[PDB]
């Protein structure tokens, strides 16, 4: 189809100063850090991710696939790649989402997260995903853990290690084995390994459930082998306490067997927008940096021709 004219930026290692670990994942460490472009005279907070440590040609392939996808997106609700650095090991460098991921965030702040935020974030994720849909791009790993907090009023979708572009105007993506987050997967993704924009919807349904239960674990207790069945019998996640039937009703729809019966991300945006206009009618909740930051700027503010 259309030619992908994204500009992958190569970055010198002298161009940015690492400052601390944020996630020494088994798969690879992720750092906080600063980037000071060529001679631009601006510093930009960034997250830096290198494939664990050792360079195994096998691993290198995937980190770059992420770099590829992440460099091909440009929307206020999706995390974009700033560029890569080809030192001994490959690094992905992107804008810093200071507050970490949304999951941890709700857990850490239950007693202060109001309805306005919950629905507002539900809107922002619906937007990000709708963007990816437009870019014919299936995420395959939508979850609360993979949404990052820029500010409490601004979340963006990240982690494209499993995304997939759709070519030859094909609809359902057939994939391999490996490690897949079952609890967030659509039924088709579990039985036929079929993935699609509409299976992303399902994962969205579970993501919205996460945020509404303040960070609970889906099907907690249960074990993934067990899952496919259950879901098969007809069982779905329960209605979260703070949830009106209206909201839970939208969650259930992202979980219907007939994948074309679920809502499109563009409808989910509309529906949540309405609700966000009167957040108290839809959610019932009890009670509703160490530098010459003189030249510090934020990615979303640093742009280059395009
Ligand atoms: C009380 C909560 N506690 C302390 C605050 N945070 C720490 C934290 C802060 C930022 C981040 C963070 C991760 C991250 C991030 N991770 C993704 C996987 C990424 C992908 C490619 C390149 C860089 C990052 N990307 C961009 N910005 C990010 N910021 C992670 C953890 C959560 C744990």
């Amino acid at each position: 189809e259309a030619p992908n004219q994204a500009l992958l930026r190569i970055l010198k290692e002298t161009e940015f100063k690492k400052i601390k670990v944020l996630g020494s994942g088994a798969f690879g460490t992720v750092y906080k850090g600063l980037w000071i472009p060529e001679g631009e005279k601006v510093k930009i907070p960034v997250a830096i991710k290198e494939l664990r440590e050792a360079t195994s040609p096998k691993a290198n392939k995937e980190i770059l696939d992420e770099a590829y996808v992440m460099a091909s997106v440009d929307n206020p609700h999706v995390c974009r790649l700033l560029g890569i650095c080809l030192t001994s090991t490959v690094q992905l460098i992107t804008q810093l989402m200071p507050f970490g991921c949304l999951l941890d965030y709700v857990r850490e702040h239950k007693d202060n997260i109001g309805s306005q935020y919950l629905l507002n974030w539900c809107v922002q994720i619906a937007k990000g995903m709708n963007y990816l849909e437009d870019r014919r791009l299936v995420h395959r790993d939508l979850a609360a853990r993979n949404v990052l907090v820029k500010t409490p009023q601004h979340v963006k979708i990240t982690d494209f290690g499993l995304a997939k572009l759709l070519g030859a105007e094909e609809k359902e993506y057939h994939a391999e084995g490996g490690k897949v987050p079952i609890k967030w997967m659509a039924l088709e993704s579990i039985l036929h390994r079929i993935y699609t924009h509409q299976s992303d919807v399902w994962s969205y349904g579970v993501t919205v459930w996460e945020l509404m239960t303040f960070g609970s674990k889906p099907y907690d207790g249960i074990p993934a082998s067990e899952i496919s069945s259950i879901l098969e019998k007809g069982e779905r996640l329960p209605q979260p306490p703070i949830c009106t039937i209206d909201v839970y009703m939208i969650m259930v729809k992202c979980w219907m067997i007939d994948a074309d019966s679920r809502p499109k991300f563009r409808e989910l945006i509309i529906e949540f927008s309405k609700m966000a206009r009167d957040p108290q009618r839809y959610l019932v909740i009890q009670g509703d940096d160490e530098e010459d930051m003189d030249d510090v700027v934020d990615a979303d503010e640093y742009l280059i021709p395009q």
